């Protein structure tokens, strides 16, 4: 007897930006994000009569 | 700690004479509405038979 054929998985590499999610996203690399404490945005909304 | 933005509404209007108001009736700006007190325009309208 012997065998025939050894068979394994290839692991589908499926990343972040290729799928269309990020349509939902803006995406920046932060180099040291260890370092912040917190993050701010500021709005200044001014109202018409 | 950052500060990872800024952000603030800019407020544009549309005045009358650009609207389709306008359309609906006719505009004649005049120079100082205060002189004239009121306005008593009186018209002879003459019906055929």
């Amino acid at each position: 007897e012997a065998l025939l054929g050894v068979y394994t998985n290839v692991v589908e590499f499926v990343k972040f930006l290729e799928t269309a999610l990020a349509a939902a996203c803006v995406n920046t690399e932060f180099k040291d994000l260890r370092r912040m404490i917190d993050g701010k945005i500021q709005f200044k909304i001014s109202m018409p009569t």
